[PDB]
């Protein structure tokens, strides 16, 4: 944890000053309320069982942001290739999340740094 | 609260200033009186849940004007697309808090400064 962390001079992760995996599992559901209650992206997930996504995206994003447990899920190319998805889609998703992360109160500092990980993923997501 | 900002050295935002939550709820009802009175705004509401609109109102309202909690709705772009709000519109329910603040006691002064936080959220809302 942060405490062992700490013991051992290792520098505090995005996933630590954010409140760990109880911070990103609540980031997560809203952030999916958000997506699902945008006419833009709602189809994409039409197909989609939410309840396990959900639980993959808490994995990714704590691994992306510093967490140590593992993704369990598929690679970001594969998942994502074919389903159409543009730049234009990318961004909406990721101003959801930015909009969730900020109703969790976390910094917009932290914010910017956050869409900093995740933004060179578009290049894996996009269509 | 404001006792708490105050021994942390925090400047007074407008949110203290004008009574804090408690204050924004009691401005926002008012507001939406004036709002739904008005033959042409009412219609935009037709079918609005309006109690989960006030409250997420109190929350942006508080959040713009300083206070320490944020605001946890939809961003005033997606919420407003496809209504075709027009300046006339936002002109008007500017005008509707406005009346309302003034209604609440709320110093001119204050109206104007809250006035100039809400003007250019025009720019998404239309
Ligand atoms: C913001 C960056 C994104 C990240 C980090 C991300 C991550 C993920 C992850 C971890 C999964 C689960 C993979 C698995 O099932 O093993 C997934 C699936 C999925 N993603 Fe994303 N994604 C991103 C952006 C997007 C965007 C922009 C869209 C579409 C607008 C999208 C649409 C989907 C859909 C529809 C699935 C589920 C496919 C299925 O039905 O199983 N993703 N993504
Ligand atoms: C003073 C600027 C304004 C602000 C701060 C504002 C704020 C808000 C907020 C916070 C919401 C709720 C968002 C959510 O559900 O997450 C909302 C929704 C809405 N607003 Fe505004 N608004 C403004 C101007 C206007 C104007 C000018 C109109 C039309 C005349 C309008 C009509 C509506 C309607 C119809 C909804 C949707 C209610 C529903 O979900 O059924 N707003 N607005
Ligand atoms: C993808 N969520
Ligand atoms: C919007 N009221
Ligand atoms: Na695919």
């Amino acid at each position: 944890g942060l405490l062992s962390r700490l013991r051992k001079r290792e520098p505090i992760s995005i996933y630590d000053k954010i409140g760990g995996h109880e911070a990103i599992e609540v980031v997560v559901e809203d952030f999916f309320v958000r997506v699902l209650a945008d006419d833009q992206l709602s189809a994409f997930f039409s197909g989609t069982n939410m309840s396990r996504l959900k639980g993959k995206q808490v994995e990714f994003f704590a691994a992306a942001l510093g967490g140590p447990e593992p993704y369990t899920g598929a690679p970001m190319k594969q998942v994502h290739q074919g389903r159409g998805i543009t730049m234009h889609h990318f961004s909406l998703v990721a101003g959801h999340l930015a909009d969730a992360l900020t109703a969790a109160g976390v910094p917009s500092e932290t914010i910017t740094e956050i869409l900093g990980v995740i933004a060179p993923l578009a290049v894996d997501v996009t269509s």
